[PDB]
């Protein structure tokens, strides 16, 4: 069972990322976000942030990317409205 993982990517502008536990609830849409599932992982973007997030957020999704070389499944998005698909709220808050 996969530890799930609650990965951060968001400061406003003090961008800052970080593990976190579990966080459906208190995500935070409108920064990076990404939750690590055993071998799928969402990065949950959201789209209400910027390049701070983003590029932290990238810079997390690429060491990962060097680290499992994609060998997971991984699905980035920084996306806000309708920002709550079932799968990875599910996987994480359902």
């Amino acid at each position: 069972e996969y530890k799930p993982r609650l990965l951060h990517i968001s400061g406003d502008k003090n961008a800052k990322v970080a593990e976190v536990p579990l966080a459906t609830s208190s995500l935070n849409s409108g920064d990076c976000f990404l939750l690590d599932a055993g071998l799928t992982i969402y990065q949950f973007n959201g789209s209400k942030s910027s390049p701070q997030e983003k590029n932290k957020a990238a810079e997390v999704a690429r060491a990962i990317d060097a680290e499992r070389k994609g060998l997971p499944k991984v699905e980035v998005f920084c996306e806000t409205d309708s920002d709550i698909p079932a799968e990875f709220w599910k996987l994480l808050g359902g």
